[PDB]
């Protein structure tokens, strides 16, 4: 058996395999914008995607990953809260059955349809599997999604996931531009949290975009086609792959604007 989503796997009992789960500095959270406080410590953001290169698309059995060539400053992240230069290794989503839920984060205890995770690693630890033993080994930057309007620059993505549909499969997916999955404002709120599926460590300074982009309904039906499982294998579509909100305990979320 493995960790998942369902009953019988899901976020109630990953704890007893990785314990950390109920540790002190856990994702996602519910960001209370009330209590969030601007920070005027921060620095611009600056998202610099203008070289990416994207490689591939994966159907994990959880998500599906975009992945890209980080053995170079391509598609970088830093400001913020950051120290140094965070590199995109791969993107994925996590989103519901219904549009009506989804998201890892909430706003004010309001759930998205999805949610859009951008993964960045420090340069300063030279690997990915480095960066994931530091307390600041990772920058992850999240983007709510809700339905209305498609998202243009998100369909090259929706058209391909007939490719892999099921668990192990990959396509090529090169010259990908992830600009397009970006709204308009980079206004955040940040705080230091966790990888929100196992090995849950907690290693990610998170940055939440408040503005959501829209996507439209048929392209959140084409996620909810995906399966979990392999081919072959019994049919389990690949929907609600979002872990719920866990205590805050000694955090402080800080907003990037008044
Ligand atoms: N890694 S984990 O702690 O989340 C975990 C490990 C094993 C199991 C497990 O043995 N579950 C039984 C089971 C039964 C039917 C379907 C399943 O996916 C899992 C559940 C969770
Ligand atoms: N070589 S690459 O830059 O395209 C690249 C390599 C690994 C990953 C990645 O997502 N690594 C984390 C990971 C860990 C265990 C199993 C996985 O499939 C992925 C992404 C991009
Ligand atoms: N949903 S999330 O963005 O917090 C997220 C990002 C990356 C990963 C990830 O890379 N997982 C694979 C991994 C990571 C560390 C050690 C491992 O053995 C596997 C998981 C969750
Ligand atoms: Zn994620």
């Amino acid at each position: 058996h493995h960790w998942g989503y369902g009953k019988h796997n899901g976020p109630e009992h990953w704890h007893k395999d990785f314990p950390i789960a109920k540790g002190e500095r856990q994702s996602p959270v519910d960001i209370d914008t009330h209590t969030a406080k601007y920070d005027p410590s921060l620095k611009p953001l600056s998202v610099s995607y203008d070289q990416a290169t994207s490689l591939r698309i994966l159907n994990n059995g959880h998500a599906f990953n975009v992945e890209f060539d980080d053995s170079q400053d391509k598609a970088v992240l830093k400001g913020g809260p950051l120290d140094g230069t965070y590199r995109l290794i791969q993107f994925h989503f996590h989103w519901g059955s219904l549009d009506g839920q989804g998201s890892e984060h909430t706003v004010d205890k309001k759930k998205y349809a999805a949610e859009l995770h951008l993964v960045h690693w420090n340069t300063k630890y030279g690997d990915f599997g480095k960066a994931v033993q530091q307390p600041d080994g990772l920058a992850v930057l999240g983007i709510f999604l809700k339905v209305g309007s498609a998202k243009p620059g998100l369909q090259k993505v929706v058209d391909v996931l007939d490719s892999i549909k099921t668990k192990g499969k990959s396509a090529d997916f090169t010259n990908f531009d992830p600009r397009g999955l970006l709204p308009e404002s980079l206004d955040y709120w940040t705080y230091p949290g966790s990888l929100t599926t196992p090995p849950l460590l907690e290693c990610v300074t998170w940055i939440v975009l408040k503005e959501p982009i829209s996507v439209s309904s048929e392209q959140v039906l084409k996620f909810r086609k995906l399966n979990f499982n392999g081919e072959g294998e019994p049919e389990e579509l690949m929907v609600d792959n979002w872990r719920p909100a866990q205590p805050l305990k000694n955090r402080q979320i800080k907003a990037s604007f008044k």
